[PDB]
């Protein structure tokens, strides 16, 4: 006879963005509505010494 | 629509004659009445051995 000792499955690692270094670099939100908006802006007031 | 975020104004940061370094190089003092005058004169007297 041939044998089949046995069958193994691999074991997957599992990530997230927000349990990584590079989540530190970024900030996070959520909005639900994102389609409506056509561009996010900024605005800064600036007085030079 | 369009969004506009949080909108910033400059922190200007203060800084002081005193509270710098070069203040240890000078004396300061002051004198309200210092428009009317213009001549400011010391004098030193040495004997030489």
């Amino acid at each position: 006879f041939e044998a089949i000792f046995g069958t193994f499955c691999n074991r997957l690692e599992w990530v997230y963005f927000l349990t990584s270094g590079l989540a530190a670099a970024a900030h996070a939100i959520k909005f639900h509505d994102l389609n409506k908006l056509t561009t996010g802006k900024m605005l800064f007031h600036v007085q030079v010494p």
